[PDB]
């Protein structure tokens, strides 16, 4: 069995490698990429996402959203507020301001003894989920917005047709905003590209011990856990690597820099923060192998996780038992 420890596999394709996404990706998997829950891609030497960056000042991220932490440092909850829109430019200079900069640090690892220690006395804004893409059109190789969808895999292999589409997420952040614990949505792959900016720090699961996180938080948010037999799917939730080091948990860790793409595998828990301003762009993806995974993935009904109208379908074909339970729960 390939990579048996489950550590995170760094790739180096060259530029006709890059060529065959699909193929690249069950390239990774013969090596036993998968068995980590998230895998780095640095592109080759040649290949651009666009050309500049020069010009993203005016993009508009209309519900920016201040995470309000509670409860200890290392366990603790975020809650969304939302903020007055505010465009790209105004966000930068924000997250540049005194009150949100990165503070002074030596290292990475420095800096994330600082986010552990101090996270919860702090309130970032993150400009997340934003529809829309800044791969230029002329880029043929890994670009988020030219991926097969989702739909056209579920076709391919199971023969129906279903409505949806599939389209690229961005996301601007800021020091100290955070990615609660998560797998994705009907546990699919994620891709994300950290376009411009500082870093991002990944913790991640391996997905064959993904239940042993799933019994810890019980444990950690019981309240939580009482209201919903699946509300990790609620994306609140944090738990330091000292806390899953203290209760036994295999994780990993790595940090992303700009330029970077980052994997994640079906049923792949991950959660991490940003060091400083910065702009990723994130979409899920589905491969022969997520079907199974698709077919299993657990689901909130308690109405928290509400999400997109491509979700129905996945459900509705994957998981006709669930499906009346789960949109209930959608409305
Ligand atoms: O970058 C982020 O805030 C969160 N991204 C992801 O969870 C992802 O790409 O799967
Ligand atoms: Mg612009
Ligand atoms: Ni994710
Ligand atoms: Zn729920």
């Amino acid at each position: 069995a390939q990579n048996p420890n489950c550590n995170i596999m760094i790739f180096h394709p060259t530029k006709e490698e890059f060529n065959d996404f699909d193929k690249y990706i069950a390239y990774m998997e013969s090596q036993g990429a998968h068995r980590a829950g998230l895998a780095k891609i640095i592109p080759p030497k040649e290949w651009k996402a666009r050309e500049t960056y020069d010009n993203i000042s005016e993009i508009l991220i209309a519900t920016p959203l201040q995470q309000v932490a509670s409860g200890r440092a290392g366990v603790f909850t975020q809650y969304h507020k939302k903020k007055k829109a505010m465009t790209v430019g105004e966000y930068r200079h924000l997250a540049n301001s005194k009150k949100y900069q990165t503070p002074p640090h030596q290292n990475f690892e420095d800096l994330e003894r600082k986010y552990w220690k101090n996270r919860i006395y702090n309130s970032p804004i993150y400009g997340a989920d934003i529809s829309g893409s800044l791969f230029d059109e002329n880029t043929k190789q890994w670009n988020l917005g030219h991926l097969g969808t989702i739909q056209d895999l579920l076709e391919k292999e199971c023969g129906v047709v279903i409505e949806g589409v599939n389209t690229p997420y961005l996301y601007f952040g800021m020091w100290k905003t955070t990615f609660a614990w998560h797998t994705e949505d009907m546990d699919l792959y994620s891709i994300n590209y950290l376009h411009l900016g500082e870093p991002k720090t990944w913790y991640v699961v391996p997905p064959e011990h993904g239940q042993r996180l799933e019994r810890l938080a019980r444990e950690l948010f019981p309240g939580s856990s009482r209201g919903c037999g699946a509300f990790l799917r609620h994306k609140v939730a944090l738990i330091s690597p000292t806390v899953l080091k203290e209760n036994g948990i295999p994780f990993n860790r790595i940090t992303q820099e700009a330029g970077e793409f980052m994997v994640t595998f079906p049923y792949g828990y991950h959660a991490g923060f940003n060091h400083g301003f910065n702009c990723a762009e994130a979409i899920n993806f589905a491969t022969p192998r997520w079907i199974d995974y698709g077919k299993m993935a657990s689901q909130c009904s308690c109405g928290e996780a509400r999400v997109t109208f491509s979700m129905d379908a996945f459900v509705r074909i994957l998981q006709p038992e669930r499906y009346d339970l789960w949109k209930r729960g959608q409305d």
